[PDB]
């Protein structure tokens, strides 16, 4: 009866693409890289793997490093928008994020990042899961085009959040985008209310 | 269409109650303690708080310490039962656990513990969340008597897993218990299948 909205973290709240590129270039200044305008497909490591053998493993080593997740910059408007959204009447917001395989730093730093930008009281709103389809909600705002898992008919509508890797993608109607946090996210939420 | 079962971690897979008591007694050998047969109510810290002022904070310091979660022993039969359950046809198992407030070690060690006892491939089955009601499934096996959150009508049936703190509790019918992993968990699952 409160509208429930799942908001993804990497590529929606946290600038994974830009943080990765900067750190990759700083660590591997003699390697070729992929400019953001040229990113295609969800998996960074796969595109880097195509660019030259060995580069996939080098890419992976950036996000496996300590402080990678913690030092991500918020995307413009993201912190303000989610704080406003959570404050709305009849609206519950959860941050729904999928950790990487190597778990030494990533879960911890994701909690630390949410504490930093949203405060201790928001920590209760975090859901860490590899499968978003088993999380029930009205909406999922997420930059990954294809979201699948154990539940063949998730309860949420997936609204595709624009990112460099999906900006050229034609979606199957009636699939819907949120173009950035400057875009009219309130209209999207309202479209789902009784 | 596959049956989905959420299995709680602390007090269902991992022996939180026994690990806590042992470590509390080792660290604070001059303090009064609560024998397991005398545990009542979900919150350890609250019962310890009643036993004497200051003891709540001492209790908390045990599970906030590094290696507390990682060093928990599995409950008897738990690892074998969950491995068998996951291997069943038309049956998906997720481990659904709620981290403590202090997040330095707990998320990380929970992943490390699941890797230790269930293997790397099981890490994909973990859901960390403070709110279990937003996780959709057929069953939730969990030792906490009262499970509430943002979803007033969760999709799962909650089957109460016996623990020292709930063993005397009379439940409102048609609520159901799993008494230990030696008990007939297959019968409970089968009762929910088409
Ligand atoms: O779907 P979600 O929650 O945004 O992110 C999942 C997770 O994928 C990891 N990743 C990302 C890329 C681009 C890649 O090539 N390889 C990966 O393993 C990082 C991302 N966030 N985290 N943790
Ligand atoms: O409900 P769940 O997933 O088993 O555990 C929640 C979480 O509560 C923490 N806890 C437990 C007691 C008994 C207490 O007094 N105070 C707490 O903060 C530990 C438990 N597991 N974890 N992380
Ligand atoms: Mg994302
Ligand atoms: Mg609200
Ligand atoms: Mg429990
Ligand atoms: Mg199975």
């Amino acid at each position: 009866r409160a509208l429930r909205v799942l908001v993804n973290m990497d590529g929606v709240l946290a600038d994974f693409e830009g943080g990765f590129l900067r750190k990759f270039r700083a660590r591997f200044p003699d390697q070729p890289f992929i400019a953001l305008e040229d990113r295609r497909g969800f998996w960074v490591s796969e595109q880097y793997g195509r660019l030259r053998p060995g580069l996939s493993e080098k890419a992976i080593s950036i996000w496996e490093s300590k402080n990678f997740f913690f030092e991500l910059e918020p995307l413009p408007g993201a912190v303000e928008a989610v704080k406003e959204m959570a404050s709305l009447q009849n609206t519950d917001v959860f941050i729904c994020t999928s950790p990487i395989k190597m778990f030494k730093y990533c879960p911890y730093e994701k909690y630390a990042w949410v504490e930093k930008y949203f405060g201790p009281d928001f920590l209760e709103q975090i859901v860490l899961t590899r499968d978003k389809t088993v999380v029930s909600a009205d909406l999922l705002i997420d930059d990954r085009p294809d979201i699948t898992g154990a539940e063949p008919t998730p309860s949420w509508e997936h609204v595709l959040f624009t990112a460099c890797h999906n900006q050229h993608l034609q979606l199957q109607p009636p699939r819907r985008r949120l173009h950035s946090w400057a875009d009219d996210w309130k209209a999207i939420l309202d479209s789902k209310r009784p």
